């Protein structure tokens, strides 16, 4: 099973920067969402969930097909709450109807990271919408109530190693959990991309509590929370080494995150040798907009 990237006809860097700008301007304008967190974090989560269905064994799932637009995937209980991100992007899809669904969902993630003062993330175009029968079945996204061994094994399906896993998990500095979506609550209200996830893991006094959905989570008096899968990063000696590395080197964390997130968004896609190089988009701030 081969998914070959095909550039939207006649489109170049300037077309995709226009789409980035549209997303970025709406992120700035629709700022009230989720108690003034804004849509940044949910767009990062959406980019990850549409990519995180991939299976390296048979090349099914992944971002290429834009299959989240179909009912089976849209209604996956693992995707509860992502409808808010889809609704955000819908007017963008209408203004730029030539962009494929997988390109738009993945670009929404890149735009959100960058606009939240995260690292630059190189991005490639050419995902092509595939039909409804290519939609992966539910149950390919990870459970939160598990341990390190589970996390490690899970991410092997996505061809991610320990360092890639720990770097990706730093996105849990962003946004929050919502009881009605996942059965976890809390986490604060952060919408600036930093390495604080690692600092918080190492420095907070964590307590194992049960929430109103009868699930266990780790809570601190500062108002932060860790999922069991988050906390497992300090229980496993290989993960703990990497947590310490990112807690002590913001730049290293940004660079490793950028590479792992690009890889996540590109898994399953074959880029022809003559494809355009990856694009690095300017932020609104860089453009003076
Ligand atoms: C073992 C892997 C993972 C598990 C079990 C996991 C689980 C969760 C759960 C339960 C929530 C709360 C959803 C809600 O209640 O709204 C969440 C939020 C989030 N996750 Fe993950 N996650 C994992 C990996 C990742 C990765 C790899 C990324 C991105 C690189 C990511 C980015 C986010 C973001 C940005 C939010 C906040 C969304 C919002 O504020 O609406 N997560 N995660």
């Amino acid at each position: 099973l081969v998914h070959v990237a095909s550039v939207e006809k006649g489109r170049s860097y300037e077309d995709f920067q226009k789409v980035y700008n549209a997303i970025a301007l709406k992120l700035r304008e629709d700022d009230e969402y989720d108690n003034y967190i804004g849509y940044g974090p949910v767009l990062v989560r959406l980019a990850w969930h549409i990519s995180g269905t991939w299976d390296k064994h048979d090349n099914t799932g992944g971002s290429y097909g834009g299959t989240y637009r179909f009912k089976k995937e849209f209604n996956d209980p693992s995707n509860a709450g992502l409808q808010n991100g889809f609704k955000f992007l819908e007017p963008i899809h209408k203004e730029f109807p030539w962009i494929s669904s997988g390109d738009l969902f993945s670009l929404g993630g890149v735009t959100a990271v960058q606009e939240m003062q995260g690292p630059k993330i190189p991005w490639r175009c050419g995902r092509v919408d595939t039909p409804e029968d290519t939609t992966p079945d539910n149950g390919r996204l990870p459970d939160a109530d598990k341990d390190a061994g589970y996390v490690r094994t899970f991410f092997q399906r996505l061809n991610m190693n320990d360092r890639e896993v720990v770097a990706l998990m730093g996105a849990h500095a962003l946004g929050k959990t919502h009881l009605k979506n996942s059965g976890y609550e809390g986490g604060g209200a952060n919408n600036v991309f930093t390495n604080e996830f690692y600092l918080n893991l190492l420095n907070e006094d964590w307590k194992l509590e049960k929430n109103d959905a009868n699930n266990e989570q780790w809570d601190s008096k500062s108002g932060y929370m860790m999922l069991p899968t988050d906390y497992s990063l300090i229980q496993d000696p290989k993960y703990l080494s990497i947590v310490k590395e990112y807690a002590n080197d913001q730049d290293k964390f940004f660079k490793d995150f950028s590479k792992a997130f690009e890889k996540l968004l590109e898994n399953g896609i074959t880029f022809p040798k003559d494809a355009p190089s990856p694009f690095i988009f300017k932020t609104l701030e860089e453009q003076g907009l």
